This record gives C-alpha cells, sequence and structure tokens, in this order.
C-alpha cells in the first residue's frame, strides 16, 4: 500500500475513508473528529487553502490545517450528515420547507463568495454538506478546487488605452465582461430544482435533444405531476435562475429578495441552528452597565 | 534622483534613455552596446523572462540578463535602427517592398509564437524593432508583458464532465474556444494597413462613428487616392486580416500562403540579411567526406 506522512501522524489519528479521496481521522490534541482531504500530486490546491483561509462564514466550510506531503492534505472540519447528494440520490425528494431552509443558506453561501471576489463554478448536491443527520441542520459549501478568484481583469488594463489595434471580440466581449459569477446562480437553480421535484432538469434519459441543446436553449425538462405538489413561488424562483442569458439571470440578492424567500419561520429556524452550534464557541461578554 | 543596482553597474556601464524606461548600456566582458529595459516595481514580468527565455527566433528580441532589485532590469539586445513607429508616424508610408519584407518577418514572427502556445496581445508599430538605420533589415518583436500562455484550459477540465450543473454561456463559449490567437492576426492587418497606406484605419479623427463602432462592424477608412499606389494584392491581404469573426480571419499560415508573399527577391533578400548577421556568430563545419 503507502502510509501518511510523519507531520500528520503527529497530530492527527487516521480513521476510515469517507468517499479525491476524503478520511476520517480525529485531533490528538482535542479527541475530536476532523476529516482529511487527500488531493493526489497543485496550482488549484494552492487556491483553494488560500480561498479557505480568506473565508469565515457559518456555511461555508473551513479549513482547521494543511500538510504538503507525496500527496495534499487538507484538514477540514467533520460535516456528520454527509452530502446533499445523498438525500436527493435516485427520485429521493426533500419537504419543500426543507429546501427553503437548504436553498437560503445556500444563498447566503454563494453571496458571501460573491462579496469577497470568489467564484464556486462547481456547485452541486455533492459540494453541500449537511451538519446532522436532523433534516433541520446548517448546510456547508465545499470543494473550492475550481474556484476563481476575481481582481483586476486583462480587459480592464486592455481598456485603459486607445483600441487602435484592438480585435473586434475584445470590444465585443465588454457586453458580458463581470458576469462571471452568474454561473453559480444557474447551479443553484439546478439543485433548486432537483431539491424540488426528485429529478434533475436537464437529463439524456427518455429524450432526443443533447444534453448541450436542453442546456443553451434553457428548456428544462418539467413534469407537471411532479410539479403539482411544488409551490408557484418555488417554481417561479427555479424559473428566475434557470435564464439563458447571465445578465437577466436572478443574483443571490435578488433570489434572496424573492418572495419564496420571505419565510420568517424558516428564518428563525435557520437562527435558532446558528446560536445552537456557537454555544460551545461562544467567550463571555462585555454587558453594558447602566 | 536614484542609483542603479550593485549587481547591473557590475557588468554593464549604463548610459542614455532610448525611451517603460529604455536605457543604453554597455556589457563590460564584450564592449558591445545592449539595451535595459527598467520595468518600476511582477506578475507579467514573471510570465515575459519565462517567454522570453523560451524563445529562439531570429525575428524575436533575445534577454540577455535580468536583475531583480528596486525595479526589474530586463537586459535585451540593442537595436539600432529603432521602432517602426517612428517610420510610420505622421503620414509617412513606407514602399510596398519594404513593407512586404517586414511583414514576411512579422508573420514568421507571429506564427513561430502561435506554434509555440504563445499570444502577444499588443502588436503595434512600437513593438516592432528594425536591426538597422537601412530599409532592409530584420525585424524584432519585443514588448511581451502583455502576452499570455496557451495550454490545457478550464473549459476542456469542464468539458470532461456531465454538464448537468454547467451554464449555457459557457457551453455557448465552446464554439471560440482556441482562438485567442486570432487577436494577433487583427493587430498584424492594423500594421500592414498603416506601413501600406501612412494612416490608421480606425481613427476618431475626421468621422462621426466611434472608435468602437468603426471596429465592431470592421469598417476600415479606405481612402482610395492613398490606396491607388498600392496593389491589389497587398490591400486582399490586409482586407483577409481585418474580418470580424475571429473564425474566418487569415491566420499567420494562411496569410504566409497568401500571393502578396510569394515574392523570392523578398525572400532571397531575408535569407540574405539573416546569414549575413550569423556570420559573427558562426562556428565551424563538420562537413561530410566522399
Ligand atoms: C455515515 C456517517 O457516519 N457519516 C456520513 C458521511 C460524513 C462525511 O463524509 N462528512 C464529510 C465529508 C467531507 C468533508 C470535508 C466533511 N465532512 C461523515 C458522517
Ligand atoms: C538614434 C539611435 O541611435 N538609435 C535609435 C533607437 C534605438 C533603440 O532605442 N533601440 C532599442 C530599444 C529597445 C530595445 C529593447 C532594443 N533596441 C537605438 C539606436
Ligand atoms: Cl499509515
Ligand atoms: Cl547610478
Amino acid at each position: 500500500m503507502s502510509v501518511y506522512p510523519k507531520a500528520l501522524r503527529d497530530e492527527y489519528i487516521m480513521s476510515k475513508t469517507l468517499g479525491g479521496e476524503v478520511k476520517l481521522a480525529f485531533e490528538r490534541k482535542t479527541c475530536k473528529k476532523v476529516a482529511i482531504k487527500i488531493i493526489s500530486k497543485a496550482l488549484n490546491v494552492e487556491t483553494e487553502i488560500e480561498i479557505l483561509k480568506k473565508l469565515n462564514h457559518p456555511c461555508i466550510i473551513k479549513i482547521k490545517n494543511f500538510f504538503d506531503a507525496e500527496d495534499y492534505y487538507i484538514v477540514l472540519e467533520l460535516m456528520e450528515g454527509g452530502e446533499l447528494f445523498d438525500k436527493v440520490v435516485g427520485n429521493k425528494r426533500l419537504k419543500e420547507a426543507t429546501c427553503k431552509l437548504y436553498f437560503y443558506q445556500m444563498l447566503l453561501a454563494v453571496q458571501y463568495l460573491h462579496e469577497n471576489g470568489i467564484i464556486h463554478r462547481d456547485l452541486k448536491p455533492e459540494n453541500v454538506l449537511l451538519s446532522s443527520q436532523e433534516e433541520d441542520c446548517l448546510i456547508k459549501i465545499t470543494d473550492f478546487g475550481h474556484s476563481k478568484i476575481l481582481g483586476e481583469t486583462s480587459l480592464m488594463r486592455t481598456l485603459c488605452g486607445t483600441p487602435t489595434y484592438l480585435a473586434p471580440e475584445v470590444l465585443v466581449s465588454v457586453g458580458t465582461a463581470g458576469y462571471n459569477r452568474a454561473v453559480d446562480c444557474w447551479s443553484l437553480g439546478v439543485i433548486l430544482f432537483i431539491c424540488l421535484s426528485g429529478y434533475p432538469p436537464f437529463s439524456e434519459h427518455r429524450t432526443q435533444v443533447s444534453l448541450k441543446d436542453q442546456i443553451t436553449s434553457g428548456k428544462y425538462n418539467f413534469i407537471p405531476e411532479v410539479w403539482a405538489e411544488v409551490s408557484e413561488k418555488a417554481l417561479d424562483l427555479v424559473k428566475k435562475l434557470l435564464v439563458v442569458d447571465p445578465k437577466a439571470r436572478f443574483t443571490t440578492e435578488e433570489a434572496l429578495r424573492h418572495p419564496w424567500l420571505q419565510d420568517e419561520d424558516m428564518k428563525r429556524k435557520f437562527q435558532d441552528l446558528l446560536s445552537e452550534e456557537n454555544e460551545s464557541t461562544a467567550l463571555p461578554q462585555v454587558l453594558a452597565q447602566p
């Protein structure tokens, strides 16, 4: 077989494989469970860690440690409920209220990413982790391997000069520049569609039109019998995220302002899950005195 | 004022400014002239040097040395005829035969770049250097600061998976992927237009239509009185490079196969300029013996 590097074994007791490969481990210092992501041997790994260290949001996975050996070892927090994929696999569908609670968190997470100049680019049910086995739980976005950092573009520098020698396709690209983040909103629309209905909107199963053609036209597979169980507001949101034009597509802010997300009961349940997890971390408070 | 770093002064005697800032210097070891490009203080500089060290073509400038101090110092070969810009500034126009000789070299240089996965992205008369004050001379492409290296794209990796969650604009982008190099061919068409005519094809002078609009429509300013002096073959080539669609636009290979470049006299003059410059470098030959 092979062995774990000495530096890792020093701080962690390695255990069972959880699914790159992810292993269960125990931090020796605390006796607490962690998840260790093993990445076989680089440029994406450098960016991934850098992104993970900068982010601080309750709906985004946190990096605990990192080891650079024969393979890369990213120590992450352990999520007991596993992937959202396992709750939707086959034709399993979540209760609409459960969809809302998880979707709201996904929007807050993606909104936080976009506010911080990060595009995930790989949002899918297998990259959404649940904090517990209970259906009302906190969710965390993970797997920042395909992610991209937004900064000052070469296009922005190109536009500071005279376009005497500049090609027309560069000038045509100015119309869409800065809409890259809209790929996350499309992905969010696909996750929401799956969660609400139990089936994917674009599939090669029981159809002639190519997957490519179903996507570029945005003609999702609508099954009325399945969707009758779902509210009009929920479907209206899916429809606004599954828009072909990335400039007309709903952003995370527009999705958060949508009537389907104006649910104080869902919001209170989320605030209740937050404070319950924070209860262990919470240091005493400097309180005002009259 | 300021001073040059000790490591540079050790090998070079710094002299007059030639124009970032470029200074004339003398290599102490050989007593030969060099040009030293001073870049004030990074990511483009790293890529520029890396590109320059890899390239070996007679129509591309060579890096001789590099110093990483308070500012970056790139030691390059000295070109005695200066920039092609100075031969075309105002309404100065080169003889058609001189255009051909210089253009042919620019095509060989750009073809070599494209074959080696490099896109220049900043081709213009000020980035073309002449080897001598004589009109029949060797030309060198310079200023690789805006250049881009072509490798395995994120798109190529994205297409290896199922597009269930993939946004339509990513799939739409597949049509044009890999045509980035065509920006150099557009720039070459603009340089050729200027060289042949003495005036730019797109200008804000004496017109109402915006520079952007003249470029995206590809409606260049054609002055028949100026172009009557020029051959139909030369204009036909300009027309094939100044094509709006980057997929229909002439590539360097198509431009090299164009009837205007099928001139053995021009080719012989280029081969004659090559061997004359190589004469000093030429080590003795291992010759066959019957
Ligand atoms: C069956 C079980 O005991 N599970 C379900 C799966 C779960 C799991 O892989 N979490 C996980 C995976 C990756 C990351 C980064 C975090 N957390 C552990 C508990
Ligand atoms: C007037 C004169 O003596 N010139 C014309 C200008 C010329 C010149 O700047 N070359 C140059 C500039 C940059 C680089 C990289 C190489 N080479 C030196 C000779
Ligand atoms: Cl081991
Ligand atoms: Cl000095």
